[PDB]
């Protein structure tokens, strides 16, 4: 009906449709925490090639791709199987995000499924006009040369189908956290992924002390190119003043940012989070990027955050200072 159709539309246009998609054991592992812990204003879809894994995964919608190829046992770190498996189910996937204004594709680069599928999804995402964003991590050195090699090649493909590509050099984590088994190191990674994907999405969908227009988010990330996360947090007197400079100095931000084209700041904190602090954070990051960089900044209150202010930094437009290498990212 015409009268209804018009009401319907008003509804849908009231807010944006965000969809977070995680591929592979890594991606699925992230999708579950977001789902359980809850992710404001975002739909969660988890696609894997391993049925057993997809089973113990929590999400709004699950999808088993590449039925033929993989007997539901995984692509065995073979990217090609992932890419093929995806396209097979390129349809049931397109329906999973069919009406999204923005779609996030997250996973852990280096394996088969993730490295493979991640880009296929990115392409499907874009064909439907959705603002496309990926948030993937690079493999640990302990993982070997072959793993990294594939990761990088996947990271390449991904770049050709994304509006703003965010990568985390899992390796740099040891420059923060101490030495530890490849098992526990993964946990550290697990955290960071959640903080980045959640922190991003929620910078758009959660109500904070500052208005964050989707029109601006869309503008700044429509050409994000390559972007790098940066995390920090303080407890002291000048927590605001610290968390910022701590995130700005996070080894995860492996690149020079003097010529930052854009940035997405999401300052989080306790009930006593003030606009000055938020202001403080933004002011700092602002004087580091291009004097004319487009900056999107929010400031919410975290349910459980006694007296700690966490800060998420996602510097976009840094592809001009990084060089893809079969062994990883080099600071060109
Ligand atoms: N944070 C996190 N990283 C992990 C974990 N397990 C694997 N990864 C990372 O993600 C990369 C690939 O993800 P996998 O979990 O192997 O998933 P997949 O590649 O989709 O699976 P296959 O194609 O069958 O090999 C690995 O090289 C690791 O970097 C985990 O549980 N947590």
């Amino acid at each position: 009906s015409p009268e209804d159709k018009e009401l319907l539309e008003y509804l849908q246009q009231t807010k944006a449709k965000i969809t977070v998609v995680g591929c592979g054991g890594a991606g699925n592992n992230t999708i579950t925490r977001l789902k359980m812990e809850g992710i404001e204003g975002a739909k969660t879809v988890a696609i894997n090639t391993d049925a057993q894994q997809l089973i113990r995964t929590k999400a709004d919608k699950k999808i088993l791709i590449g039925k033929k190829l993989t007997r539901g046992l995984g692509a065995g770190g073979n990217p090609k199987i992932g890419e093929e498996a995806a396209k097979e189910s390129a349809e049931e996937i397109k329906a999973a995000i069919q009406d999204s204004d923005m779609v996030f594709i997250t996973c852990g680069l280096g394996g088969g499924t993730g490295t493979g599928s991640a880009p296929v999804v990115a392409e499907i995402s874009k064909k439907i006009g959705a603002l496309t964003v990926a948030v993937v991590t690079l493999p640990f050195v302990m993982e070997g040369k072959v793993r990294m090699k594939n990761a990088m090649e996947g990271l390449e493909r991904l770049k050709q189908h994304t509006d703003t590509l965010v990568v985390i050099p899992n390796e740099k984590l040891f420059e923060i956290v101490p030495n530890m088994p490849l098992k526990l190191a993964f946990k550290v990674a697990d955290e960071v992924l959640i903080n980045a994907v959640k922190g991003l999405v929620e910078l758009i969908t959660k109500d904070g002390l500052i208005n964050v227009d989707f029109a601006d988010v869309k503008a700044v990330m429509n050409n994000g190119g390559l972007a790098m996360i940066g995390i920090g947090e303080s407890d002291s007197e000048k927590r605001a003043k610290e968390a910022v400079s701590m995130a700005l100095n996070s080894p995860l931000l492996d690149v020079d940012i003097d010529g930052a084209t854009g940035a997405l700041i999401h300052v989080m904190g306790p009930e006593d989070l003030t606009l000055e602090e938020a202001r403080e954070v933004v002011a700092t990051v602002s004087s580091r990027l291009d004097p004319n960089a487009t900056i999107i900044y929010g400031a919410t209150i975290d349910e459980n955050l006694e007296n700690t202010v966490r800060v998420l930094l996602v510097i976009t437009g840094v592809q001009s200072r990084i060089e893809f290498t079969d062994t990883g990212l080099k600071r060109k």
